């Protein structure tokens, strides 16, 4: 397998989420990047996996589950079964990650893709060693009740540019929004 990434969407009060579903109105060009990025394997004949919480899961109309072209894997302690849809169902975030050091696993696993929500985040950005966040900063503040922390810069460094991410300002209905990429190697 390669690299460990979050990616997630940030108002400016840092909120990701609000009763269940995203505190702003749908970006369609923000979902695509949240599509792209999850999806795009650097490497022939893998695929990327997703890794995200039980309520995240089901923050993805059904519609469009399994997210498609990616092995979707869900973290419950409570559920006796996988989701409907889902292709992995793991009891911790170790238990999920040693899931892709699995030979047969890993052949096929290029990128891994922690997508929320917030327990998970932070469980993720506090492993030692390398990670990259892939975080959009929406520029507008928006009713939530559900949040990301605050990144520590001493550990993570916004990099400058990263290859297939757009730099410039975005705008969709009225909501400004910028692509950032941090990394640690700690
Ligand atoms: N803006 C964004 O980028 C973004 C990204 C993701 C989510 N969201 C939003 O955030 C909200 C969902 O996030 P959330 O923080 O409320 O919930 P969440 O982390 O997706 O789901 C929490 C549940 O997932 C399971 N879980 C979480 N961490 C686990 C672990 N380490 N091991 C095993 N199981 C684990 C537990 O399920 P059991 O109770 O079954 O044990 C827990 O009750 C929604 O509003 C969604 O739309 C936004
Ligand atoms: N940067 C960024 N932005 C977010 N919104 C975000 N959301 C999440 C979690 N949630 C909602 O909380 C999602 C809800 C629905 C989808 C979804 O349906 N995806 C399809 C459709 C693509 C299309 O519309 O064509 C797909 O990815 O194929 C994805 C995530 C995680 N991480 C994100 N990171």
């Amino acid at each position: 397998v390669g690299s460990l990434n979050c990616i997630v969407a940030v108002s400016q009060n840092m909120g990701i989420g609000k009763n269940g579903d995203l505190p702003w109105p749908p970006l369609r060009n923000e979902f695509r990047y949240f599509q792209r990025m999850t999806t795009t394997s650097s490497v022939e004949g893998k695929q990327n996996l997703v890794i995200m919480g039980k309520k995240t899961w089901f923050s993805i109309p059904e519609k469009n589950r399994p997210l498609k072209g990616r092995i979707n894997l869900v973290l419950s302690r409570e559920l006796k079964e996988p989701p409907q849809g889902a292709h992995f169902l793991s009891r911790s975030l170790d238990d999920a990650l040693k899931l892709t050091e699995q030979p047969e696993l890993a052949n096929k696993v290029d990128m891994v893709w922690i997508v929320g929500g917030s327990s998970v985040y932070k469980e993720a950005m506090n492993h030692p060693g390398h990670l990259k966040l892939f975080v959009t900063r929406i520029m507008q503040d928006f009713e939530s009740d559900t949040f990301f922390p605050e990144i520590d810069l001493e550990k993570y460094k916004l990099l400058p540019e990263y290859p297939g991410v757009l730099s410039d300002v975005q705008e969709e209905k009225g909501i400004k929004y910028k692509f950032e990429v941090y990394e640690k190697n700690d």
